[PDB]
Formats: C-alpha cells, structure tokens, sequence
C-alpha cells in the first residue's frame, strides 16, 4: 500500500549555541534534515510531512525547493502533538513512518524492514540494543510482540538489564494514527504528549506491535550539539569512503577523505589524502589526485592527473590533461584534452585548446585560447580601468612570451607570436611577430653597497 | 590554607634522543614543564618550586619570564630528595603539592579535589585505576585510609588484583613534609629516596592518607619518549576540540584540528578539516575557515571567509573581508572591512582600506593602501636596492593597472589611475592618470615552428 | 642450512575492480608483491620463486629489475599447484618457505621464528589466534605439535571454540616439499589442490609439524580489496610513524603522516601534521618541516625550516635554508647554505648559491645564481620562442630588481645591477647597472567612474 512521512524537525537546537534551529546543521554539505527528507522519497514517500517551528523563516528560505507539506507547529507540547498536526493529511489506509530531522543516518533499507514488519491494524516499532541503555525506554516482548515500553525509573531490577531500547521510530496506518493519537494525554513528569504511549494504546486495542532492530546503532543516533554532530559527520564519511574503495576507488587514508555530495567514478581512480569532493564530480578511469585538492562540481576526464594544492570549481576537465600542483580553476574554465595548467596559475571563466600549456605565475579570465598555445610565465589578462569584463581571442599556435600583459578587448590571431614583456593592446594578426623596443641606460662601474 | 608547588623537572629524557631536556618538549606548542606551571599558578599556588637540573641552561632561557623558584638539583638521587631540595622554602602551614613537569595533562579540578580531601596532618594521594598495573605500587585501603603502597614484586596473589595504583602526586603541610622527607632512606633496589616512602612514614607516626581517583587516566600520564609525548599530544587535541565543540564551534572533523594556544570564538564558526590556531586568535560571528589554514596571532571580525590554504600571522581583518584560497598575510598585515585578497598574494606589513581588493599574483609590502582600491593582478611594490625598506602610501579609489612595479618611497594621491605595465617613481597627483607608452616593432609573416 | 622463498602472486584480484594484477597494488608508494620480495631477501634467500600468472604483461613491466624467477602458472588449481610449479628448482637440503604476494605486513623477525622452529624432515607452520575464527581451519595440538588443520564445516563444538588458525605460510625443506606435493589431491568441495594438506600428509609420515604463532594478526593479514588494502595501508604507516618516534622523531601526529620510501634524519627533528615522504629523504638535525609538505627524494641540511605547503623533488638543500610556505623546488633544484626561497616561487633545474633570496612571485629555471643575490618579486628565466631550453648564469652579489624577465642564454656577471621592469637579452657585465628608462604620458584632471 502507500506510503507518506512525517519528519519532526520544529527544535531549537539550544545546545547548538546558534542563530539556525536544530536540523539546518549540516552533515556532509548537507542539512540534517535534507538527509531525513531525501531518505523518505526514495522509499517512496508521497507525502513528506515537514513539522517545523523554530527557525520557521530560516527552514523556509533553506529548504524552499523541498517537496515538503509544511506543518508549523507554533508550540512543542510533545512528539504526538507534533505528529498529530499532520494527522488530518493522513490517508486512512495508506502507511505512516514518522521520523526525526536530527537523525539523518536512518538508512532506506533499514526503513523497508521497517515497513515490511508492520502487522495490519498494528505498528511496527524501530528498536536498538545498547551496551548502557540507562536512561532509555526498555522494549518488553511477550512472544514476538511489543506489550510495554518501561521507562528507566519505573523498571525492575530484571528490566533494567534489557539493553533492547526504544528509538520512538514507527510505522502504522492513517487511520490507527488519527485513532490512537487523539487518545493520548499529557500526564506524567514533563507534561507532555509522547508518540511512545501509541505502543500502549495499540495494545489496549488488541493491536500488535512487533519490533525491528536497527542494525547499525549509530544510525539513529540524533545530535543535539555539534560534538554529536561531529560524531555523526565521520561515521558518515567512513561509510561513503568503504563504499567507494569496495567500488575500487583507491582511497589512500579513508579517515582523510571527505565527500560532501556525489561521485561518479571510472576504474583505477586514485585519490591521495586530505581530498574534498563536494557538490556533482565525475572522474574517468585513471585519474589521480594528489594531496589536499578541492574538487566542487567538475567533469575530469580519463588519465588526468590533479597534482597537490590545487583548488578547482564549476570546470570541465579533458583527458590525459595536467593540472598543479596549487592550481586554480574558477568556475566556467574549460580545460580540452592534453592540457597542462601548473603552479601559482589561476584560470576563470576561459576555455583552454587541445595541447596548450599554462605552466606558471598567471592569470587568465574571460578568454578562448585554442590549441597548442604557450602562454608564459606571468602572462595577465586584464582590462580597462571602466565597467563590464571584456574577452581576449588567442587563436591556434601562438606563443605568449612571459610577463605579458593582454588587455581585453583583443584578439590574437593564429600563429602569432608576442616577445615577453609586451602590452598587448591591438589586434595581432595571423603570423604576425610583435616584440618590445625597450630603452635602457646602461652604467658601467656601479659599485653595490659592499 | 596557603598553597604552593613542587614541580619535579631534573631529568634527561634520554630516550627522547634530543639535546633538550626531557619536560622542555612541548605539546600544543608549550613546552610540558610550562602547562604543569599554569595549571599550579590558576590553582593559586602562592610560590612554584621547580627542581630542574639536565639542560639547566636550556631550562633557563626557555623559561626565563616564569614565575617560580629556581632549585638546582646537581645529582638526581630520588624523587623524595628532588622534594627535598625545596622544603626549606616550604611554610609550615601551608599545603604543598607534589606535581611532575612531564605529566602535563593533570587538571585543576583533579588537584582541586585532591587537596580538599587531604586530612589535618595528613596526605592526600592521588591514584588512577589501570586495567593492567603491572609494574605499578598497588594501594591498599584500609577503610577509607591508604596504609600501604605494595610494589610489584612484594604484593601476593590477591594484591596483584588489585588494579588502583600510585600516581606520586600528593598533598601534605610543609611542616608534615619536612619531617618526613628526613626521614627517608634509600634502602632499596635502586639506592633512591622514593616520595612513595612517605605513605609509610605518615602511616608510622598514626597520620591518615586518603586516596583521592583521578576521574581520567591521560591526566596522570607522563612522557618518556615521543610516541608517548604525541599520545599525549592527541588526548590534548581532541579534549580542547571538545570543548570548542560544545562551545557551538562547528568542527568538520575534531581528529583533524589543531589549537595551540587560545582561542576566542562567537557563534556560528565553521572550521574546516586540517586548521591549526596557533599564539592568541579571536573569531568573531560567522567566521568561516577553509580547509588547510594557518592562523597564528590574528583577529578576524565578523563574517569573515578564509578560503582554502591561507597562512595568517599576526594580522588583523575586519568584518566582511573575504581572503584566500592561497592567500598570505605576514605580520602587520591590516585589512578593513570588506576587503579582497586572492589567491597568490602576499600582504606585509601594510594597511588596505574598506572596499579594496588584491586578488592575484601579487606582493604588497610596508604599504598603506585606502579605501576602494583596485589592486590588479602582478603588481609588486619594490625598492630601490640600498639600505632599508621605504614606503608606498596610495591613497582613496585608486586603480593600479595589471603588472605596476610602485617604487617606494612614492606617494599616489585619490582618484589616481596607472596603466597596466607601468613603474611608478615619481608622486602621481589627484586624478592624476599615468600610462606607459609602448615601443613595438610588429613583423607580418614570422612563421613559427611549424 | 641455504634458504629460498616461493611467492603466490597469480591472483585476478577481482574484487579491487582494477586493470592491474591482485598483487601489484601499492602500499606505502610499493607495489604489495615487491614489500614481500624485500622480505624474503633480507631473509636470505637465495632464490625467490615467484609465481605469477593474471596480468603477466604488467607483472613485467612494474617488476622488470626484481631478481626473481619467473614462474609463469597458466590456471590457477590451488595453492599446492602453485607451488609445485616452482618444486623442480627446490635444492634437496635447502629450506623452502611459503609466501603470499597480497599479504605484504609479514615480517622477517616473525619468519626467522618460523625457520628456527623447522624440526628436522618436518614443517613448520605459521598460525595467528583470531577473536572470531569462523571459517578458518583449526589448529590442533596434539602436545607440542600440529595433527590436524580442521576446517570450519568439519569440526565439532569444542573445535569450534579454538581461536589458532591456519594463515598458509609454511617452511620445510626442498626434497619434502617435491615428495609431499606429488601427494596433494583434489578431492574436496572446490576441487583445489591445497597447499594446507601437507600437514596431514607430513603426519601420515611421521613428520613432525610445529606451530608458531604470529605476534601481530595484520601480519598475516591478505588484501582482497581495497577497503582492506587501506586497513594495511593504515597499520603500515602507524608502525613506520612509531619507529620513527621512538628514533626521537617529533611526529605532530602520527596518524596523519605519510612515508613511501626512507627516511634518514639526524636529532631534534620536527615533522608537523600532513606531511607526505616519498622515495630517498635524508634530514640534518633540527630540520623543521610544516604543515602540508611533499618531500620526494631530498636531501635536507642541518636547521633547515620548510614552511607550510611546500613540494620538493629531486632537489638539495643546504643547511640554515629557509624555504616556503608556498614553494615549490623541482628536479635539479640545488640551495646552498642559508638560501632563501618564499611563497609562489618556483625552482628548477637550478642551482642557488650562498646567502641567496627568491623571496616572491618568481620562476627561476635551468639558471646558475651565485652567492649572496638579490632576486626581485616577478622575476622570470624565460627563452626564446624555438627550440631546447637554455641557460641563465647570475654571478655573486647580483641584485635583479622585481619583475625582471632574464631571457637566456644570457650571463649577468658579478656586482651587477639591474632596474626594476627590465628585460635582459645582452650579457651584463661586472659592476653594470642598467636601468629601463620608461616613457610615460601623463594626464591630469581625469576623473575616474564614481
Ligand atoms: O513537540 C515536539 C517534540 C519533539 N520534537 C522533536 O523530536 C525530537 C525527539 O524529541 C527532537 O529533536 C525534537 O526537536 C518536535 O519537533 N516537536
Ligand atoms: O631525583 C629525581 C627523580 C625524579 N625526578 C623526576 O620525576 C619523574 C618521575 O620519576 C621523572 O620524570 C624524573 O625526571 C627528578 O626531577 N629528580
Ligand atoms: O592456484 C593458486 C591459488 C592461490 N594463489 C594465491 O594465493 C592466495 C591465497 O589463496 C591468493 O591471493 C591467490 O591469489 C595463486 O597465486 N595460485
């Protein structure tokens, strides 16, 4: 039958010491809550209930292409309260997984065992075991049945040894919800209306409520503070980073690796300590980056090479291209096959041509170089002093002598040939040779300060 | 009572293999004696006894400014003769406490409690639970009373269980040290006057000791080598990122940061992995860390971003300053607001004013640079080769073209604007524009290696 | 008596998703098969059998210089087969030891244990005591010796709770091994021929087979895949950092260290976080390297600082040398005593001589600078558009002001002088200055874009 989710993330996340509510932290470039709500559309969620409240502005403005139902819950009277401002979008015969925006590692498999187990007219509750499980609601069987979730100070001595603990994870149907929600009251130490007593309300009905295990315990870990946060951050990295390496990604320090989105990968793919991979990356087959490189949505093609230090955004890549060490792509440079960009060079917004190298010291930005240039040590493109940025044209076969200047807008044509130390101004044309007629005073018998 | 403190930091460290003396290694860029210090100074020990002897003039140039009691111990014949050294500056009513200047990590909360429990004529010990105390004295507790300290190859069967053991830091009167300190021997294995005999002693003349558990084991910890020293090292780090962390500070991954010294912090501060804070650092509000920085000595206001691999010393930078990737700012360097520097430039001892950017490829030295600057990519400040290092003063809403040699000392009013590829000697006047006029020798048809 | 090794590298390594062979993967910069060949011949062995199969081709080429006989198996019918493939070059009364090619940590103290241990005519037989050893053969001892090796589905309960198991790597002597191979069947449930039956075949002679336990389980520890090959990886760096240490090393923090190759280093000698060693480094005393640093086959004097994020290859360094942050010293690269190198300034095939600065923003390439220079920010060796590269010689006590593009061939003898914005083609001589005399146009009254 179908499926909809309700994600409880109206927290003010107090212990975060921060202007964000609670669940906009983020876990591998990403909000908590994201991770929440992405997992319940893989499932195949219809409807995802987004219970908010603190933060309400800044959950809008972050999360506003979210397929989401937005549920502001103006006061936190509990975790049924919550839910049950969701209740009236509830289908009666289609399934609810109520889930929270602070604990994003709750994985899609471990949600269809979930759902799976869920009994008709019943729940279906997600459990975990703990080595200390001081403090937590202990899961009591009767059979293959949950009849009673006995908390710390009301258990025996028998049941405190029960290391089977309520996550307050469950699945049942629309109608069972609407039902048992509006039976539950308030009244114990803290006032207020908790999701757990469901499990005792279903068992008042003669309804089953049968337990899950969550395999991972880590995976329904929530964060109240950014220690927390940390914790779950690196059991995260560590389990994208064993993914990769058992898709053949040969990652050199999986504890100094850190992937803040997606990645595409060929075969023989080599990535030395201390990367970051944000945002969409794709690499080749045998491509090798070296130490502490930032990769943000780039396309790198077969056999490049990325030596250390170099930082590269929003750039497209070609195969059996060089790039570094401590080079730099800004978004918009598109880098053809063969390529070779190296230390200390900076490229923007500019396509680079087949075979063409930039090698040291330079700035490029706003430019078409085409192929088998070689553009020197201290090259600059630059403009007037005035408005708008302006293009520089460098056709095929021109060498750029170092420490020229390119003063856009101006087009070098192919095959030409400037001298070092040259202000280009004017159009250069096909074959044309320009060199600098330099004045210098030369004085013989100077002595240096000795 | 008064307190004061022995610190016992006479030896060697041999198998530290260094000229240095063993507690002048440091951890977290202080050397280990000097954090036994501080934490006996906020403990409020009125006077610090520090016994020192190999690398007496290393100990002393080192530590020059400390505020302690110089005692040369010329022959290391024991802890207990170490103490010795310093009991005739004891008073006999104050407390003193015993500390080790290569166990670096002990706290003041521990000692704090240690000294509370010591009973009138007393000694307080403290003692730490190992799970293997192999090699160790081991306490025996008659009631709530230690009456031995059984060594390893003295304790029986059931002894050997026994897993609280000695620390050697402990707390008694001047006058109770005095008395007793005489009355040690050396009537043992090793031929030394061990402190440890003083539980014996207190025990003869019917004084109580009570023990007293260091809550963390690492506290207690000492370094004779290196890898010792960079556990110790680690157990620091992540103990200070902790904190940070539950401060509010957002630690992408706590393993991979560094603090050695203070840091100061508002809300919201994002660090990025592989940082190190080194000397006095203040973040304001909002302050962004990119991978791979080096703070040392800086100021950074509100809103600031630090984009990957910037090295920062001694520097200030105000609110909405945007620096890096690869940026360096050498001591003297002060950004205001709202500044740009980029990638490849390097800032000495230099003034940039609000709104003004530096952004590639540039070097920028005993400047003062205004406001709403437009520094281009290449310029250099140099002087003439002679004697010392003269200034360059540019004024407000100055352009500086591409590739400007500006040579100080030279004055460039407001509103000036220089040509690309320009040297600047000469003062350039209010409005003033400057450009190089270019000699060029164009040559049609130069056909280049084809 | 003599000794040879027999190594099983014909695996696919399917599961490391690779081009390459099982065993050609690296750890530590080293192909896996080659850290075991190293092994064996510091063993002494005097030959080394290996045995090779999937990606012969490549085998031979990353191995070419190993001194290793090359024994080609076409299928892969078990462990015994393999080794039978290497028998009729086993010398009767020599020791054979058996070794796995993707199990790289065994050490040569662990199997000089296992040599030693060899009775006479018998084997002996190296085995590791696992938490969990399910799925691996038990060792059973029968008083001091090995009866049976019983594998998982075989044994009974009590045999289920044995932690000894088999590993595979074994000795005995050649003319044994020829006997009791000639022996192995292949009647079991994959159809191979183990090498494990000579156990039972050695009892069935009256043999006596010996265990010996292996220290360290990631010893014996094969690789798979790469997740696996990252865990050994990680074992191997930890114990290269700890040695290290434990040589009076300052290691900031051993986890995030990095050596493939050697490393020779005198006292006192500090190696911040994220530092990367590759091939031959040999460091002085009180050498200093920062955060970030590469260092491939160098050579560093004594007290020499090496400032964050700064690569060097084939290069030398003199002592009191100051290089970085930033800097990046390429082949050929050669710095005299007390030289200084600084940030974005590239060095190659160059050598520097006493006293010397490249301070900034500099590319210096197949140039000769003598002693106490003064190289300006922006200065760039360039040639000629053409063919080969060549060289640039500077004398003592040269100052190049900034921004000097040196156009080689060229020589600037001793003394010299050169201006700021300069382009040098003719030879300068001793005690020359020469000065670029500019030709400016200067407007007054232009305002700029307000
Ligand atoms: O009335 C509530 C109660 C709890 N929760 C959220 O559910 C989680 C578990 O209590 C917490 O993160 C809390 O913010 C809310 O969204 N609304
Ligand atoms: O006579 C001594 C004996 C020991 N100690 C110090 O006390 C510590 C524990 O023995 C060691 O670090 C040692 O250097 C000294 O300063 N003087
Ligand atoms: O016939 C074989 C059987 C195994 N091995 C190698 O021995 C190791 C243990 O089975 C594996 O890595 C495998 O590749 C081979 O070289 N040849």
């Amino acid at each position: 039958k179908a499926l909809s989710a309700v994600i409880l993330a109206a927290g003010k996340g107090t212990r975060m010491y921060s202007d964000l509510p609670k669940v906009l932290h983020t876990i591998a470039g990403k909000p908590m809550v994201k991770h929440v709500i992405d997992t319940a559309h893989q499932l195949g969620s219809e409807n995802i209930h987004l219970i908010y409240g603190h933060g309400g502005d800044l959950m809008r403005t972050h999360l506003a292409n979210e397929q989401v139902n937005w549920v502001l819950q103006t006061e936190q009277l509990g975790t049924a309260h919550a839910v049950q401002q969701a209740a009236p979008f509830f289908k009666d015969n289609e399934n609810i997984v109520v889930l929270y925006g602070d604990a994003p590692l709750i994985t899609k498999e471990t949600l269809e065992k979930l759902i799976e187990a869920k009994p008709e007219n019943g729940i279906a509750l997600l459990t975990v075991n703990l080595d200390n499980p001081t403090g937590y609601g202990r899961i009591i069987r009767e059979n293959g049945n949950v009849v009673a979730i006995v908390e710390q100070k009301d258990a025996n001595a028998e049941q405190l040894n029960i290391k089977e603990v309520n996550t307050g994870v469950m699945v049942s149907d629309g109608a069972s919800f609407k039902k048992w929600l509006a039976r539950v009251g308030n009244n114990n130490a803290q006032g207020e209306y908790y999701l757990t007593d469901l499990i005792a309300l279903a068992n008042q009905d003669n309804c089953q409520v049968v337990a899950v295990q969550a395999t991972d315990v880590m995976e329904v870990e929530g964060a109240n503070n950014r220690l927390q946060l940390a914790a779950l951050e690196r059991y995260f990295q560590n389990k994208q980073a064993s993914k990769l390496l058992l898709e053949g990604v040969m990652i050199y320090d999986p504890a100094r690796f850190d992937l803040r989105g997606t990645l595409e990968h060929g075969k023989d793919v080599e990535i030395d300590v201390n990367v970051i991979i944000e945002g969409n990356v794709k690499l080749g087959d045998r491509v090798k980056i070296g130490t502490g490189c930032v990769l943000k949505n780039v396309v790198i093609g077969n056999d490049v090479e990325i030596k250390p230090y170099s930082v590269l955004e929003d750039s497209i890549v070609g195969e059996k291209a060089a790039i570094g060490p401590f080079s730099r792509l800004r978004p918009g440079a598109e880098l053809a096959a063969e390529t070779h960009v190296g230390n200390f060079v900076e490229i923007k917004k500019s396509t680079v041509g087949k075979g063409s190298k930039v090698n040291h010291l330079t700035y490029v930005g706003d430019s078409e170089i085409g192929s088998n240039c070689n553009i020197g040590a201290g090259v600059i493109t630059c403009n007037y002093d005035g408005a708008n940025k302006f293009k520089t044209i460098i056709g095929d076969d021109v060498f750029v002598g170092s420490d020229t200047q390119l003063v856009a807008p101006v087009k070098v044509a192919n095959g030409a040939t400037i001298g070092a130390g040259t202000t280009i101004t004017r159009d250069v044309g096909e074959n044309e040779l320009v060199i600098t007629r330099v004045a210098q005073r030369h004085i013989q018998g100077w002595q240096r300060p000795i």
